[PDB]
């Protein structure tokens, strides 16, 4: 089975819930919820210290449209994906730290240049309700749909199969699948340190174990032939026992919020133009990033060559090579081609 239990569910849950009142001034017209929860261990004996690192909501992302091309525009307002921008951003500043030797730090060296999470440290995904794509897709083992990559559509709201309009987004499900086999960290991290990897993945409305499993974990059901540090990674899967309520009520919001930690503020973007409301880059975009990048490169004792965000990517060539396995076995197994941007989105400098 492989379930988290109901009692540390709500654990996970009662600690998002708590944060977020923390940071929203009271009033609830966000529909979905996404966090990324530290698990820490003092010893194994006793309970876990939960620390909530990110947060995210938002149900909409950007049309072709509004998509700029300097980095400076958030593609995807989805609260999932939203939260793992902020817990990247912390991930870029415990880096740093890590880079100018402070002790207060998640991560240790592991004599190959390359940081390691501390191994009492575990990570677990929160959203309040089931992942956009294959995770909201109830299906028997004896199916069409079942099982495929999605693309989201008309600005976030809904996900139909991949072509089997223009350059689309994938569904929550996809890309959560694939946080499970490259981590949540991304190529340019992983530069500097090990994938990290989701120890457990907590949903609450519309929950199906089997259904998650599927859209989340054990989708291709083949990949292997992986090299370290890459696997197919099997969080457990779990669900809280009480919920905000479904409110389908009228329409979502256009606003997604985000906070991560050491931020003392939330910042508000509209999912329609991938800005901030004062129409201002969002400090979870592509630039930022690139900006951080730099940042650990001018701390850390290599030297990097590349001319774009884009060739930057390009420098972590075993996460690239186990992507392109990755898309190789979706495509294989008959669950689509993966739809990603053209490079020139990614193609500025700085
Ligand atoms: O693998 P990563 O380092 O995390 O880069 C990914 C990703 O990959 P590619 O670099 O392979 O293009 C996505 O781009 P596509 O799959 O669409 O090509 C992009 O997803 P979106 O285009 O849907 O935004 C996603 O960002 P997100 O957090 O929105 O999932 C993020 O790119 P960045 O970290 O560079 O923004
Ligand atoms: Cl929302
Ligand atoms: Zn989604």
């Amino acid at each position: 089975k492989n379930e988290i239990s109901a009692e540390f569910s709500d654990s996970i849950a009662d600690a998002v819930q708590n944060r977020f009142a923390a940071l929203l001034q009271d009033e609830n017209q966000s529909k979905v919820i996404a966090a990324f929860v530290l698990c820490i261990y003092e010893g194994e004996d006793v309970a876990p210290k939960l620390k909530v690192i990110s947060i995210g909501t938002g149900t909409k992302c950007i049309s072709g449209e509004q998509i700029g091309q300097k980095g400076e525009t958030l593609n995807d307002c989805h609260g999932e994906i939203i939260a793992c921008r902020g817990f990247r951003q912390f991930l870029y500043d415990e880096l740093v730290k890590s880079l100018q030797k402070k002790t207060d730090v998640i991560f240790k060296s592991k004599g190959n240049g390359k940081f390691v999470l501390k191994p009492n440290i575990k990570v677990y995904l929160y959203i309040n309700t089931a992942p956009c794509g294959d995770g909201r897709v109830f299906s028997l083992h004896v199916n069409k749909t079942a099982g495929m990559l999605r693309t989201k559509i008309e600005n976030g709201q809904g996900t139909i199969p991949v072509p089997e309009e223009r350059l689309r987004t994938m569904s929550c499900s996809d890309k959560i699948l694939k946080w499970n086999v490259l981590g949540v960290q991304g190529a340019l991290l992983s530069l500097f340190i090990e994938p990290i990897y989701l120890h457990g993945i907590v949903v609450g409305l519309h929950y199906n174990y089997d259904t998650l499993k599927r859209a989340l974990i054990k989708r291709i059901a083949k990949m292997d032939s992986f090299s370290q540090p890459y696997q197919l990674n099997l969080p457990s899967l779990g669900h809280p026992s009480k919920i905000d309520a479904v409110r389908d009520t009228s329409k979502s919001t256009s606003n997604s919020f985000n906070w991560y930690y050491g931020q003392n503020t939330v910042e508000a973007v509209n999912s329609i133009t991938g800005q901030t409301v004062i129409q201002t880059p969002s400090r979870l975009c592509k630039l930022a990033f690139f900006d951080k990048l730099r940042l650990v490169i001018s701390l850390s004792s290599n030297r990097f060559a590349f001319q774009t965000y884009h060739d930057a990517k390009m420098l972590a060539k075993e996460y690239q090579s186990t992507k392109e396995y990755f898309f190789k076995a979706l495509s294989e197994s008959l669950c689509g081609k993966w739809i990603g941007k053209p490079y020139e989105h990614d193609m500025f400098g700085y």
